[PDB]
């Protein structure tokens, strides 16, 4: 199977959305405990297919940040801006039309996003 | 990849949600085409899958049948009563509730499914 049992594949990865809430942190453990990283939304096509599948509720995907600061990635690097993330919160999510931010301590849905099986980076 | 470009993999099969609207035979020749077949819903729980992402649009699936008679797959077997599928139509489609029927000439979006590469 391409992706485990119950993650929705889209483009070369497989997408995990909650059924329970957690905070940013934990969310983030939660993914690294299925190899795989809070969403690491790569293209606007990737965000479109989420806003389309997670139904009305906000949900964390994988980028923080300080307050003067950009965005970054999950592994500490500065984000390829591929949409506007609003709001003046340290750790962002998705909510009915785009992205936007809030604190990381609130408990929200979350997605968890990786590769494939078949995928090969070398 | 498991599924074609844009295809939404669940459950080892793949999913075409369309853009664009055609009448209920057309669309069953779209999926034919792409080797696979209007939607054969197997039950309720791929039901509620396929709820989840379709959107507001009516989305025709691969079940219609002859007047007074049972509804049957595009395989030619008869449905399992998973869940109704609702309506005077001869042609099924989803709603945002589950299934309903239309005459099969309209235009509505449509869902493809067929097993994924890597099936076997
Ligand atoms: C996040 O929630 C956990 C329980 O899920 C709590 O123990 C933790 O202190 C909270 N905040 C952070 C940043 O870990
Ligand atoms: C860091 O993570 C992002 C998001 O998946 C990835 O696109 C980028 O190539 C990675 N950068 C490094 C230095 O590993
Ligand atoms: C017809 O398709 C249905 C729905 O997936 C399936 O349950 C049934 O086994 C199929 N019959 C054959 C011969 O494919
Ligand atoms: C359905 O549409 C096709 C064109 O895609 C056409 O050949 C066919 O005549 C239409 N069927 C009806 C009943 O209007």
């Amino acid at each position: 199977a391409a992706c485990p049992e119950s993650w929705i594949g889209f483009q070369r990865k497989c997408f995990y959305f909650s059924d329970d809430t957690k905070n940013w942190t934990s969310s983030q453990r939660f993914c690294d405990s299925q190899d795989a990283d809070l969403a690491q939304v790569e293209s606007f096509q990737e965000l479109n297919f989420l806003l389309r599948y997670k139904g009305p509720s906000d949900h964390w995907i994988g980028l923080s940040r300080e307050q003067g600061q950009p965005w970054k990635w999950i592994n500490g690097t500065e984000w390829t801006r591929q949409f506007p993330i609003l709001g003046a919160g340290e750790c962002a999510y998705l909510n009915d039309k785009g992205a936007s931010s809030a604190r990381c301590y609130t408990e929200r849905k979350w997605i968890c996003s990786k590769s494939d099986i078949h995928v090969g980076t070398k």
